[PDB]
């Protein structure tokens, strides 16, 4: 029966970590991956976690199933996270949220729900976007078309192609958005910039799908969320797929949530509904012990307060690293300028980068690089930045 | 976009729990929900479980990814369990394990391998079975058939006509097989009668899926495989999806596995990469915690003794309760013959109610039973038997 089964192609991200495998090179330098990395090089778990997973192992007195959508709790912390505490979504309940295996759950269970009960059939992702996006909606049998976002030559939004190639987007297409720390370009738009797509967006009458993986990279937690929020003042229906991988350091513990929003909290309700049915074919029940986590520190003021600290502590690194990656760059005396990547967000960049540049960083340098030119910067680390830039000048 | 979405039907089993919400009489005796109960009415954490719990809270010193087949140890330790310590499927690597979200994720991810690797149209589900099975495989795309299981007039395995539906099952169709402590009416086949179906598929060319939920629930661990064993000798490439919730308490942290089989190494890998295609588009990785759980209790010899111990005590208050049940139905002076519940293993049996009996013990007994007359003997006690039994032979 598995007779004659084709070898899957090798992913774009974690195929390119088995190559740090096999090379045996000490001062080997891994900018792919795509998780936190402290001063030393580590992915430590945050004490506010600990200290969260010390409680739960003296309180918790039963693993019994969570229901469907997962911890209550859990849910209503989530959507004062994105909306705001007086948020106007939530006095009316007019959503509805599930907790998910991640983020990339919430994405599947998104487009299954999308797929099974409404008319969706074309879903806009920008151009560059995170590789898994076209292939978990394509999964669920929706196409995906893009949308011009990067300007390759400035190293800037190009926000006119953006709305020129978006005009060809039909009322009831779902147009994806990353909420902010855009996904590899780290381009986000500005304030007035989403105002403006929030009012095109309803004019249009396109479905918003906001993927929400990185709420506190950018400038903070509510700074991160204005993009969002200015699309849910507008709007009737919204989507959001939100991640706690990267903000609480819960890779492993798959803590995510779906957050559906429409007109009524009659209608969410119903619409909900088809969205349990859509989880229950799936998986079921989420796994509790992260999203546990995550509502314990949440809720707990004392908590929060030394999970928001250590999150600055984690945005502030990254904007170090990007200062002292553009400054070392010029002190080994790099071929062009670098200053564009001060003004992205988040862990991800491109460096700008040829295929075969990347190719000979790794070959002749042990410095591991996607070979699109996306590097992760909390990758990099005061120790590793005089080696790393030497290395780029080479290939320049 | 949600404006006319139909409200999705309420579940046979989950949707049953609503209703004891409501009702707030106090000797409600809940016969529904689907886990395990001890002496107290509750669904405890074993120790073997917090001990476990306990170390991993002072190792851990990351919540990086695990790999999309989750936790290696996790995965050796589940084959050996399944198909015995020197098995030769083990020794040859025929068989590759993937961690998943909960049984029911196993099935899930199995259906999508099958539906886009594979000619499958088909899958074969015992007539009765767990209703979640039907759903999971039609969302996945394939069709469900049915074949002759339950002998409704004897509380039986009706063997003949079991062999008779199957006959019409073409090769390539899958077949599915409940591994021991079948859902709901407790029959599971005799060693023979495996021997027999073994056989029996390898002639018609089906392939075998192996849900296996409850091992260690009807005589012991290696007992309750001796089935799947059957068929894993004779068999080239086999399918098992099999679940901790029960056998270890750990619902709700969704851990579980799907194990693929086949002729070689060289073909099983390959299959392997696109089930974890299948994976990488759905949840992409799974859960640590449950499942570090569960490698820590069953690789080391201590905790391993412990959790054994426990899952004992488990089987046999449950065998307990079966017993305690028939006999007081007879003290009761309760109508007919319920002695062939003592035959049935697990947690599950057909009680043999008609649809208005059940009715009519929630209605005006508050005792909650699915309206199969499937009961959970788990949730009987020697504290709630003597309320319980009087209230049916009040329906008889
Ligand atoms: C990291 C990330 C996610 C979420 O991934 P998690 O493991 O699933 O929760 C989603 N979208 C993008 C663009 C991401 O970078
Ligand atoms: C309990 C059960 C499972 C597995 O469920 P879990 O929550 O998903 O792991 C699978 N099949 C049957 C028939 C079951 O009763």
């Amino acid at each position: 029966m598995f007779e004659n089964i084709t070898t899957a192609p090798a992913d774009p991200i974690l195929g390119l970590a088995d190559l740090l495998r096999a090379d045996e090179r000490p001062g080997k330098i891994d900018l792919g991956m795509g998780v936190y990395n402290d001063e030393t090089g580590k992915t430590p778990v945050l004490t506010s976690v600990k200290k969260a997973e010390q409680y739960l192992l003296e309180n918790e007195t039963t693993k019994n199933y969570l229901g469907i959508d997962g911890i209550p709790e859990f849910g209503r912390c989530t959507q004062e996270l994105l909306f705001g505490k007086g948020s106007a979504l939530i006095n009316d309940k007019r959503a509805r949220t599930a907790q998910t295996p991640g983020g990339t759950g919430a994405l599947r269970v998104a487009a299954d729900f999308l797929a099974k009960n409404t008319s969706v059939k074309r879903v806009w992702v920008s151009n560059p976007s995170w590789p898994n996006h076209k292939s978990v909606f394509n999964s669920a049998g929706l196409e995906v078309r893009e949308y011009a976002y990067y300007d390759a030559e400035n190293h800037t939004l190009d926000f006119d192609a953006l709305i020129n190639s978006l005009n060809e987007a039909q009322a009831g297409d779902v147009v994806l958005f990353h909420g902010c720390c855009h996904n590899p370009t780290g381009i986000d738009p500005t304030l007035e910039q989403w105002q403006t797509l929030a009012q095109l967006s309803v004019e249009k009458g396109w479905l918003p799908l906001f993927d929400f993986a990185y709420q506190g990279f950018a400038r903070g937690l509510e700074e991160d969320a204005e993009g969002l929020r200015a699309f849910a003042a507008m709007h009737k229906e919204l989507i959001v797929a939100s991640s706690y991988s990267k903000n609480f350091g819960l890779y492993n513990e798959r803590v995510g949530a779906c957050t559906l929003v429409a007109a009524d909290s009659e209608t969410v309700d119903r619409a909900f509904s088809q969205m349990k049915a859509a989880i229950r074919v799936n998986y079921s029940s989420p796994p509790a012990h992260g999203a546990s986590v995550v509502a314990t520190i949440l809720s707990n003021d004392a908590l929060r307060a030394i999970w928001e600290q250590e999150l600055t502590d984690m945005r502030q690194r990254i904007q170090r690293m990007r200062q002292l990656f553009v400054n070392t760059l010029q002190e080994k005396g790099a071929n062009r300028d670098f200053s564009f990547i001060i003004k992205q967000n988040g862990m991800f960049s491109f460096s700008g980068l040829t295929k075969e540049q990347v190719l000979r960083l790794r070959e002749e340098f042990g410095v591991y690089a996607v070979a699109s030119g996306r590097v992760n910067v909390a990758g990099m680390t005061p120790d590793n930045m005089a080696p790393l830039c030497e290395a780029i000048v080479a290939v320049l």
